[PDB]
């Protein structure tokens, strides 16, 4: 047993938002101080590529080196299921080691997002738990955050994806808030990114009483469409502005 | 060379006195060149001799996997005693020593909360009953669902997640046909943890009618009772009586 090669996929969030840079990471561990040089060759569907960045080596606790190579990938390439291969050469190896990685294969399935208010039993406590169930998704690569009035909530934790009996995945995200914020009728939003959602995005809202969050969302859309009409009017025209006035009325 | 893993007892086995908690020491990648392996077990530095070694299982890569299982006392494990597995093998420069114990820290009682299905989910054929278990320490816990004193078989539980206050939470999701939920069946989320009285608690969850819905139900019961008594006092088909009596019984059941 000489050096070992491990290959890690991009962060789920990075593959789904076009604004972010998804990268595959090739980690070589148990590199001897004797022969600590490592050459990486990268291949995309068998075709060699040259855009990989090499990180500086790091000392492991067992007085060996860990060496990392990071390859930027195209959103579409990763999601289309292109195979990424890392070939590692080192003098302490009889031959180069190859590892391969790609997105999980299988019929992608759209996540169903369900918000759950606090248990009546939990309303005795000073903090309450807002629950978001995300279920029936494939593959397991997913991102969940919480918002309140278009601003990120930071006091939440998400479970890892769990394999369901039907071969899809589910998880739960738990947002903790002061009971006062809940009782005041604030609207909280569970926001989910996944490859199988329209625009890779959905959100579900949740508040102390039923139609209040639905009414709130409708008013927000009215505001934005009003700004859109005002915008197009200040910009210039008449046909397109009329169509946007029909949207506002809807 | 060979690698040693040490695994703790199943949480349910440490909590029920009827069950046998065991620590498992697994050695993998043992060469059939030097395939003899001696296990020494220590409880808080003190060697013990009650360990049962399983046979030897030639792996696909023509190496051996050897497993040693040490039965532990419920009390010893929960009191946080350290269990050490020392593995000696001629292909090793020195013996490999691995240690395991229950997490150290103030044990904290889990709070159990059942959550009915999202209104949005009641459009679908199956619904999710949710059990939130939070504020527990340490992470060792067991969660099952029951209905009418029988394990429900379509549920999964998440791994314990570390909360921002240093305690753990998880969720257990029971999937049921929406019919079973709608018809007012009681489901129970059952939790075992060292910090619970009797290492056990249960929380139930069902559909029942509100205050206003109960009133309407009582009115229908009255009228259908009059209708049934009417048809019985009169002579109408046992058919029609059967149908009407069945409806009346179903109404009463909903209360």
């Amino acid at each position: 047993g000489g050096p070992s090669v491990f290959l890690f996929p991009p962060k789920p969030k990075d593959t789904l938002m076009i604004s972010r840079t998804p990268e595959v990471t090739c980690v070589v561990v148990d590199v001897s101080h004797e022969d600590p040089e490592v050459k990486f060759n990268w291949y995309v569907d068998g075709v060699e590529v040259h855009n990989a960045k090499t990180k500086p080596r790091e000392e492991q606790y067992n007085s060996t080196y860990r060496v990392v190579s990071v390859l930027t990938v195209l959103h579409q390439d990763w999601l289309n299921g292109k195979e990424y291969k890392c070939k590692v050469s080192n003098k302490a190896l009889p031959a180069p080691i190859e590892k391969t990685i790609s997105k999980a294969k299988g019929q992608p399935r759209e996540p169903q997002v369900y918000t759950l208010p606090p248990s009546r039993d939990e309303l005795t406590k000073n903090q309450v738990s807002l629950t978001c169930l995300v279920k029936g998704f494939y593959p397991s690569d997913i991102a969940v955050e919480w918002e309140s009035n278009g601003q990120p909530e930071n006091n939440y934790k998400t479970t890892p994806p769990v394999l369901d009996s039907d071969g899809s995945f589910f998880l739960y995200s738990k947002l903790t808030v002061d009971k006062s914020r809940w009782q005041q009728g604030n609207v909280f939003s569970c926001s989910v990114m996944h490859e199988a959602l329209h625009n890779h995005y959905t959100q579900k809202s949740l508040s102390l009483s039923p139609g209040k969050a639905e009414r709130a969302a409708l008013e927000e859309l009215v505001k934005l469409q009003g700004e859109r009409v005002r915008g197009l009017k200040q910009q210039k025209i008449e046909e397109e502005v009329a169509k946007l006035l029909k949207l506002k009325a809807q």
